[PDB]
Parts: C-alpha cells; structure tokens; sequence
C-alpha cells in the first residue's frame, strides 16, 4: 500500500491521473519524482521549468554543479539528484526531443531508467514541448517499465484522450 490517490489503473504496474506533477509531488512527497530533463539539466520550461520553480531554483543550482563535475547526460540517460522540497530524490531522465531531431527509438532507453526504482511519480517522457506523440509515449511506458509508475498528465483533454484510446 502507498499514498497515491485518485489514479486510474492501466496495467498491473502503470497508473494515470489528470494532475499537476508539482502539486502531486508536494502532497505525496514520493521517494522518486521524475523530471523531463535535457542533457544540460537546464530546467527552463515544461515539466522541468515547473519543478525547478517549485524548488525556488535549488534544483537548477544543484544541477549546474552536477554538470560542471560530470558533463552532459546522454539522450536516453538519467541521473539521481535531490528531490528538494518535492520528493526524496529526483530522477532526471532525458527523453528524445523531436523538436531537436533526436531518434524516437531512444524513448524506450529513457523509460528503462525507471526500472531502477520500485515506485515513481512521473510525466510522460518526450511529451509536451519535447514534441513526441503522448499516445506513443504511454505505449512505450507500459511496454518498458516493470516497476510501479504513477503518471501525472497536466492537460485534462489529453488525459481523457490517453485513457479513451488505451489498448
């Protein structure tokens, strides 16, 4: 038993809700919140900009030190940093950005990072400003992640489309 509430169950291990991931994190304080990161951990917009704003820019300060030490992430890769006031940990995961011409096949590699964590609160990778089809992202999630994932979808209209079209 865990503290996630109001989710629709899609499969044995994948759950979905129309929710703002920032507010969901603030209430649940999950062990892991996933950020929709880029390779530079520049949290300007989308989910990343919203999560970073909710940390009063502490996420960005920590991220800049990480990059100065380690260099950029790989597309499809991840790193574990602090969850600040939102979660114990933040798993920064880089899905391919279609608006940068990155290979969509890397979306499966990106979701594989979730399997290193027993339970996660997450957005749909490569959705929103990353330019991929969210229906496709949900399918890859279900077919790749084996651990327990609670997906927050900000847009109510998109949420309804994702549920109604789910196979």
């Amino acid at each position: 038993v865990n503290s996630f509430s109001g989710y629709l169950k899609l499969t044995d291990n994948v759950y979905i809700k129309n929710a703002d991931i920032v507010e969901e994190a603030k209430k649940v304080k999950p062990t892991v919140v996933v950020n929709a990161a880029n390779v530079y951990l520049k949290h300007g917009g989308g989910v990343a900009g919203a999560l970073n704003k909710a940390t009063n820019n502490a996420m960005q300060v920590e991220s800049d030190d990480y990059i100065a030490t380690n260099g950029p992430l790989k597309v499809g890769g991840s790193c574990v940093l602090s969850g600040h006031n939102l979660a114990k940990h933040c798993l920064h995961v880089v899905g391919p950005n279609v608006n940068k011409g990155e290979d969509i096949q890397l979306l499966k590699s990106a979701y594989e990072n979730f399997n290193q964590h027993e339970v996660l609160l997450a957005p749909l990778l490569s959705a929103g400003i990353f330019g991929a089809d969210p229906i496709h992202s949900l399918r890859v999630c279900v077919d790749t992640v084996r651990t327990n994932v609670y997906l927050a979808v900000f847009d109510k209209n998109l949420y309804d489309k994702l549920v109604s079209s789910f196979l």
